[PDB]
């Protein structure tokens, strides 16, 4: 009666989304309810350090050497590119299967070989592009201003956006691009002002708090009022790229509330299964109990490592039934793509290629006076198409123009 | 009575400057010599296939699980970008020395941490900038025509050229980029027409053949007789990249002569020392007894490597009598840096950053009718200074005349 042995290569760093600490509850969570469909085995994880880095590739290095040539038959991780790159280099080398919720940079989405073993359980920078254009193409619109913080470190926003940028040049979409890091001192004046001499439509992607008050600018300016259309980007269903809570509890949240009226919060797919809330409560429970607190305890990162785990089992499966073993990661990884089944969250799909078609919402304040958000619209990677929510009621608001870019 | 075992990491395929049997040779001559100063101890070589990318890594690395954990005290090689840089990331972390001939990108250079372990024997890419640059304030040039050819692979040239663009920007050199790859049909005389009418000095890089035709072209405009400086660079100083031979016995013979009175070919610094034609004479023995017969059998590569044995005695030796082992990589590396000593082919001087200082010369034909060739100038990259050879005898022909970009 053998077992599967999986190692997670994860950041240690709590500052990240996708650190051990907040990964391993989902993780597990997953691994109890698979154990109840594999014959009679069992699973035997190991948490190791990426750095987000190159520690990573160490790790895995230096558990096989040390074991023996031992390698585990499932990776988990890494989820930063150079932490991952190598990772992945090395499992299609020793032909396994490296499962992930990060390895968003485009270069990930060539397969052809060194990266053969690998799919991204999570939708890539690229996807955001894709949904992004399908909004357009049903708005009619087709200029755009882009703007977004600037890491330095990871530049998740920066890749986000270029990302998006990236695709529109293509399809002959004019943009704008303004960027910036909220490291140093917001001279937003500046940007809100060129923004309102250069587009009707802005896609932001930055901080909680620097998309709030980025509106209160553009408030003061009274653009706020439906001749611009505003999106933040909410990176991975993470409330600290702003989810479109507009109140704070400060001298200008009626200010802000009337503000983000305009405002159209980007997110992942809305799901409200009980399942999922069963799964929220408990991973929130025990990063709760091992000191840490604040954040959201769910993101993409959180959920997509659950569903990967399933994943690994639904392959594992049908891939001891055509004759072959868990030591076979290129068949498993095969069995990994192409397909659909029910995550936590809502459905995951992995397209041909390995990768996750990425489902987004479009959350809109519905009721101005309450303040209230509602989601309006979604986009389904799979069929590729946007379709506004039937039957939500909008009477009155800055929502029912139609944007104008003759200016 | 032990012995220090070294993993040389490079190419299988011949069609590199820098293969395993192309660079072997020089490898076990400086073993060979070495060996007679060390205590009383002995060598053990493993050559393995970089494949000039992942394999490198792979080896290093299954060599080391398979081995229980036993990792080399010397490694040389990769040369290859990608291939280097992981193995050097892991000799860092197994406190292993790294020496390569190769590594020349430009990344290489920041050894704050990932790269602390590596030494670089041959002068990176951006030694030809800091060549090119003093050479124009010799000259007192400021604007030149870059031309070169493109791999979309190593893009040796690409780098080269690209790395001297990039240093007349920060010193306001202003420059005309011209590339191409010679793959593909050759339409220089496009080339050559947008050049006479951009700049005065032309600074090439490609295969011997493409310069020869691209002289020839320039001289049927008559671009050729003095008020032009031609300038092709001799890659590690491979003859493939054009030595300034322009005889091939064609019809254009005695039109290539006339024309190559305008160019001048930057080399690496030129030695005529008897041990280093020993060297030359036995490596091509070897590598002819073997089955290959082409190019020339001592390049930058095959020197540096053999070069790299004698810098790691060295530093060995400095370090036992500190009081530690083969197995401190890092104070070895560091004994590495900062270093000079006699190589077969001349000098070699690491800087306090352990990267190798650049030494060129610059070979004109000094007589016109004989279409002679002779060394003008050279370049100390360690004193930093350009300095044309005393006494050498140019009584006519077109070097006499002054270059002037007032056109
Ligand atoms: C990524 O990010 C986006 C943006 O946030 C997500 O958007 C959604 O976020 C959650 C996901 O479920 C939704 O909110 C949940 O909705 C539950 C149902 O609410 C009903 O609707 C009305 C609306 O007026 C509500 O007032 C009423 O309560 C209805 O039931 C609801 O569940 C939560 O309930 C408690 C609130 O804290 C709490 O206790 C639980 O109670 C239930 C009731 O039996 C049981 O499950 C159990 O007993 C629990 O104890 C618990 O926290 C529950 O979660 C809450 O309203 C809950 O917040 C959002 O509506 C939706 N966002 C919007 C604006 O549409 C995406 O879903 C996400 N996508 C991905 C891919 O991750
Ligand atoms: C990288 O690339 C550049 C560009 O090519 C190099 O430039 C130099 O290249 C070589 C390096 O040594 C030089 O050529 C060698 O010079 C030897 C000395 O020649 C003398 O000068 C006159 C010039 O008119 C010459 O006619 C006369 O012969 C003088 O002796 C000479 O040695 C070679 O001799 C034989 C030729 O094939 C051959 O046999 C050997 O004979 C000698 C004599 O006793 C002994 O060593 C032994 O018996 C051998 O059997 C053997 O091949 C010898 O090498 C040849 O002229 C030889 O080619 C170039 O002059 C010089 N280029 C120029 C134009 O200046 C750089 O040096 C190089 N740098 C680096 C860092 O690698
Ligand atoms: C990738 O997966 C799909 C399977 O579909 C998906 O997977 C399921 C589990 C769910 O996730 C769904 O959401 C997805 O649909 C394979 O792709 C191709 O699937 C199509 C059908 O989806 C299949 O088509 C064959 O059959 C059609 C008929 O449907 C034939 O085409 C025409 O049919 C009409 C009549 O319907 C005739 O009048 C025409 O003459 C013509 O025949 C034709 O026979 C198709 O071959 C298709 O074969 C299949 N593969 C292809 C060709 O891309 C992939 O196989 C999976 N992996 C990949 C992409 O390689
Ligand atoms: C890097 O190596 C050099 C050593 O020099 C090199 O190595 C030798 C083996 C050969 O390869 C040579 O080609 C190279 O020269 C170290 O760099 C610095 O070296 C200098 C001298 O080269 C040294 O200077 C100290 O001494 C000077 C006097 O020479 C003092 O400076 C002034 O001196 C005048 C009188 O001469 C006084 O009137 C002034 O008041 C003033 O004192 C001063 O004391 C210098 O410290 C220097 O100390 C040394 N290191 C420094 C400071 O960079 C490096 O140590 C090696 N590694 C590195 C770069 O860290
Ligand atoms: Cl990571
Ligand atoms: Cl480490
Ligand atoms: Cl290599
Ligand atoms: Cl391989």
């Amino acid at each position: 009666p053998q077992k599967i042995e999986v190692l997670v290569l994860l950041p240690q760093d709590d500052s990240y989304l996708f650190s051990l600490t907040r990964v391993r509850p989902a993780i597990e969570y997953a691994l109890r309810s698979v154990e109840g469909l594999p014959p009679g085995t069992r699973f035997q994880v190991a948490y190791e350090d990426s750095d987000c880095g190159n520690r990573a590739l160490f790790s895995l290095v230096d558990r096989v050497a040390a074991a023996r040539g031992a390698k585990p038959d499932l990776i988990l991780g890494p989820v930063c590119e150079y932490a991952a790159a190598p990772v992945a280099r090395l499992a299609s080398h020793w032909d396994l299967p490296m499962l992930s919720a990060g390895a968003l940079a485009a270069g990930f989405q060539h397969k052809d070989s060194e990266y053969s073993h690998l799919t991204r359980v999570a939708p890539a920078y690229a996807k955001m592009g894709e949904m992004m254009l399908a909004l357009f193409r049903h708005h009619h619109w087709s200029r755009a201003a882009l703007v977004y913080s600037d890491d330095k470190l990871e530049r998740n926003c920066y890749f986000t956006l270029e990302g998006v940028h990236e695709v529109f040049q293509e399809e002959g979409l004019h943009t704008s691009i303004y960027s910036f890091d909220e490291t140093k001192d917001l001279d937003l004046e500046d940007i809100v002002r060129n923004i309102q001499a250069s587009e009707r439509v802005v896609i932001m992607c930055a901080s909680s708090d620097t998309i709030r008050s980025i509106m209160l600018v553009a408030h003061r300016h009274g653009m706020t009022s439906g001749d611009y259309a505003f999106f933040n980007i909410e990176l991975f269903n993470s409330s600290s790229y702003g989810d479109g809570s507009w109140k704070r509890g400060d001298k200008h949240d009626f200010e802000a509330k009337q503000a983000y009226s305009s405002l159209q919060t980007v997110t992942l797919l809305r799901t409200v299964k009980p399942e999922f809330e069963k799964f929220s409560m408990e991973v929130k429970s025990s990063v709760e109990k091992q000191g840490l607190n604040m954040e959201d305890y769910v993101n993409m990162f959180v959920e997509g490592f659950h569903d990967a785990i399933l994943l690994y089992v639904l392959a594992l499966h049908e891939v001891l039934r055509a004759g072959y073993s868990k030591k076979d990661g290129g068949k498993i990884i095969q069995q990994t793509w192409n397909r659909t089944f029910e995550g936590i969250a809502g459905q995951v799909s992995i397209d041909a290629n390995g990768d996750r078609y990425g489902d987004f919402s479009v959350i809109a304040m519905t009721d101005v006076e309450a303040g209230t958000q509602e989601v309006i619209g979604d986009y389904f990677g799979k069929e590729g198409r946007f379709e506004m929510r039937p039957n939500v009621k909008y009477p009155w608001g800055p929502l029912k123009l139609r944007i104008d870019e003759n200016r």
